[PDB]
């Protein structure tokens, strides 16, 4: 009924190309109504895309994209509604060449522009990349990439090093590689960083002669991370900087078996004891350090996830439990109608009859417009800033009241309210302005009117207003640099591919600094009470980045009281990969948090009040920021807009609209990595 006669339906030229992609959308509110939505696409002669637009914006006679190619197809110029517009030039031999972009349209806002630019080797030499170069605006240049290769020389080839770059400066230092192994994976690499590389202020610039000048601008430290790897080129240990060293086993199969961590001047300690798979290779049931086991259940016939069920077994030192027993219901295309949990300790649900436990629906483009939870009584209002914890857990259904969430979005699948209706206390609602030519949006405390939306974001799409009064700089490259209030800042460093190796929040009134340097496996943190050490501490991460991380928590120096050296804390997630639960080596609860669809928390308890600043990673196993940003890699997002903090760096890739979150289906969909 809701679904009935609303099918993807493409539409072509005379040529067989797509002419118009056309949906139709339908609420379950209103069934009677039927949306149809077109979305054309234009060609010129020779069959090449040279315009596309979402309905709303062809609707109002706007465009999204045009597009201006070489006579082979190759794209020379995007002008974007939500990117700007960018000129692109390969060379003959297909490397690039030049790019210039943050350029705007009324005919081109020229001025705020960065021109990037490449160096490869002579004629003479294969053509592999020397520099990469960036200019903006009326700056001199700057030198942002080099690359140094290695000759053949006896003991490079017995490095496996014969060709390859062995020094990649990049913009934020250098990248070392000294050993290769046959089958080609890196065995030690080694990072130092530019000097004063806590200030946004230094930005890389490789200017000298020759390597020995380079040099002079890093500084002093060295952080090697080593690795062994198996006769198939698959990782078995990794010794990171600090010299812990994490261990795999493979089954006869290839797959991951068991898991240990040997931290620093200690003995191996098991962080995976065992580890079963199904046919189709998807986790069974996994076994951890702690004697907590997890079995993972799938429907036969389409292999969906039914459920995830953690617990201390039978004859377990602190005793059998169940902590978690996750079961999913699917719509037929497998978007999640119902979650439920009857290990919920408290026994909430079955108390409160009045609405049922997260239930989920959508409209026909399969977008989530209505959602109900609990929250904790006491969260009131979603903002930036993470609730209360609640320490230690409540032990009673009075600690947390129900909820209803309804969600609106616009033909251009942007999501443009948000409201929430609790059980029995005022409601509130949480509005997005949308651009009248473009998916840009913002809170409605930031704006209420269309027109002025586009000039809270710059050419290329980034924003520069997080919430009312404070600021947003980015990077040459579209990386978010700097918040800043217009007293608390916190500022950023990335290196070559923009994956974040640091940052640096600083509070003046006497100045209150902490600094997070990410590693291979490991997280260096530190904090100083006005260029004097407070805390100094290693997170060693065990596992990949999506997946139930384990995280063990060593402290060089200024360990708070109430907290044991080298404790683990291990991760437990749900279908999304959110960080829900956390136990620790006994297998007994230290945290556990619940998430609102998009990502806010609403859940959110300790058992002590010290552990509570120890967990970064939340939200779909992504790190939180003081912000209240949610860092995914290329991309920051915004849990209380539903949207991310810039445009998708990779275009239209996934979709039209450059700023939309997982297809507004966050409950089933997960995005890895914000590109
Ligand atoms: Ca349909
Ligand atoms: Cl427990
Ligand atoms: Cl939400």
């Amino acid at each position: 009924s809701l679904f009935s006669r609303t099918p993807k339906v493409t539409v072509f030229d005379n040529r067989g190309l797509t002419a118009r992609d056309i949906a139709y959308h339908r609420h379950p509110d209103a069934p009677e109504v039927t949306n149809e939505r077109i979305t054309p696409h234009q060609y010129d002669a020779r069959g090449f895309l040279t315009q596309s637009a979402d309905p709303r914006l062809h609707d109002a006679g706007r465009v999204n994209f045009s597009y201006l190619t070489d006579l082979a197809g190759g794209v020379l110029r995007t002008q974007g509604a939500d990117n700007g517009t960018s000129v692109s030039l390969n060379d003959v031999a297909g490397r690039p060449f030049i790019v210039v972009s943050h350029i705007s349209a009324t005919t081109e806002d020229r001025s705020l522009a960065v021109t990037r630019t490449w160096q490869y080797e002579d004629a003479a030499l294969p053509g592999r990349p020397l520099n990469v170069t960036e200019q903006i605006s009326t700056e001199v240049a700057r030198i942002t990439e080099r690359f140094v290769y290695a000759g053949n020389t006896g003991a490079e080839k017995t490095l496996n090093l014969a060709g390859l770059c062995v020094r990649h400066y990049d913009t934020a230092g250098l990248v070392q590689t000294d050993s290769i192994a046959l089958t080609g994976v890196s065995l030690s690499v080694t990072r130092r960083l530019l000097k004063d590389a806590d200030n946004p202020d230094t930005v890389a610039d490789w200017q000298g002669e020759g390597a020995s000048a380079w040099n002079d601008l890093l500084s002093g430290e060295e952080y090697v991370t080593l690795t062994t790897a198996d006769a198939t080129g698959t990782v078995l240990t990794t010794t990171d900087a600090k010299g812990n060293i994490q261990r795999v086993r493979y089954d006869v199969a290839g797959l991951l078996s068991g898991s240990w961590l040997t931290v620093r001047d200690r003995t191996e300690q098991v962080i995976v004891k065992s580890l079963t798979y199904s046919a189709a290779g998807q986790k069974q049931r996994e076994d951890h350090g702690n004697g907590v086991v997890i079995t993972y259940t799938y429907e036969a016939e389409t292999q969906r996830l039914t459920g995830i069920r953690t617990e201390r077994p039978a004859g377990h030192a602190s005793g059998a439990k169940v902590l978690q027993d996750l079961r999913y219901e699917y719509d037929p295309v497998g978007n999640v109608l119902k979650i439920t949990n009857d290990a919920e300790a408290t026994r909430f649900w079955s108390n409160q009859k009045v609405v049922p436990e997260n239930t989920y629906t959508y409209d026909s483009l399969y977008q989530l417009v209505s959602a109900t939870g609990r929250e904790m009584a006491n969260v009131g209002q979603q903002g930036s800033r993470l609730p209360s914890a609640t320490v230690p857990f409540p032990t009673d259904s009075s600690a947390y009241t129900s909820y209803t969430r309804t969600y609106t979005y616009d033909e251009a699948s942007n999501l443009t309210q948000i409201r929430h209706s609790p059980a029995t206390r005022s409601g509130y609602t949480t509005n997005i302005t949308v651009s009248n030519r473009s998916n840009r949006a913002v809170l409605s405390n930031l704006t209420e009117n269309a027109a002025d939306v586009d000039a809270l974001f710059t050419a290329g799409g980034q924003q520069t207003q997080l919430q009312p009064g404070l600021g947003l700089v980015w990077t040459a490259r579209n990386e978010l640099l700097k918040v800043t209030p217009v007293d608390d800042s916190e500022n950023y460093r990335y290196d070559g591919g923009s994956q974040r190796i640091l940052k640096v929040s600083v509070q003046k009134t006497s100045a209150q600094t902490q600094r997070a340097l990410y590693l291979p496996g490991l997280e260096l943190r530190s904090a100083k009470n006005g260029d004097t050490e407070t805390e100094s501490l290693q997170v060693i991460t065990v596992g990949e980045a999506s997946r139930a991380q384990v995280r063990m928590l060593h402290w060089e120096s200024g360990r708070p009281d109430g907290i044991t050296d080298d404790k683990v804390r291990y991760s437990y997630d749900n279908l999304t990969g959110s960080s829900v639960l956390e136990l620790d080596s006994d297998g007994k609860l230290i945290s556990m948090e619940e998430y609102y669809p998009y990502g806010g928390t609403a859940v959110w308890t300790v058992r002590s009040a010290v552990e509570a600043n120890y967990k970064t990673v939340r939200y779909s196993g992504k790190e939180r920021d003081a912000t209240g940003l949610y860092y995914y890699g290329y991309r920051y997002y915004q849990p209380w807009a539903g949207r991310w903090l810039s445009a998708d760096p990779a275009g239209s890739v996934d979709g039209l609209n450059l700023y939309r979150m997982v297809r507004n289906n966050p409950v089933a969909w997960k995005d890895n990595d914000g590109r």
